[PDB]
C-alpha cells in the first residue's frame, strides 16, 4: 500500500523529503534511511512536483535529475514535465 522512490544517498534527499511534505497535503510520510540511500514512502499515492522541488531546491530543476537518482521505487508511475506520480 506503502509507495514512493527510493533514492541513492546525498544533497538530493532533503528537498525530496520536504516536497513529500508539501506536495502530499494530509498524509503520514515515512523515511528509511538505510545510509547508501533512502526509501521515502505514503500510502496509496506519493506525488513529487517539479514546482516544489525547484523551490526547495533554490535553483533550477526538471524532473529527469530526480528520475536520474533513482535506485529504485515502490508502486507504479506516471510522469510528465511537471511531476511524477507513485501510486497502487
Amino acid at each position: 500500500n506503502n509507495v514512493g522512490p527510493i533514492i541513492r544517498a546525498g544533497d538530493l534527499v532533503e528537498p525530496v523529503i520536504e516536497t513529500a511534505e508539501i506536495d502530499n497535503p494530509g498524509k503520514e510520510i515515512t523515511v528509511e534511511d538505510r545510509r547508501a540511500y533512502v526509501r521515502i514512502a505514503a500510502e496509496g499515492e506519493l506525488i513529487l512536483t517539479r514546482k516544489t522541488l525547484e523551490e526547495q531546491l533554490g535553483r533550477p530543476f526538471n524532473m529527469q535529475e530526480l528520475e536520474i537518482n533513482l535506485a529504485s521505487f515502490a508502486g507504479q508511475i506516471q510522469a510528465d514535465e511537471d511531476q511524477i506520480r507513485f501510486y497502487f
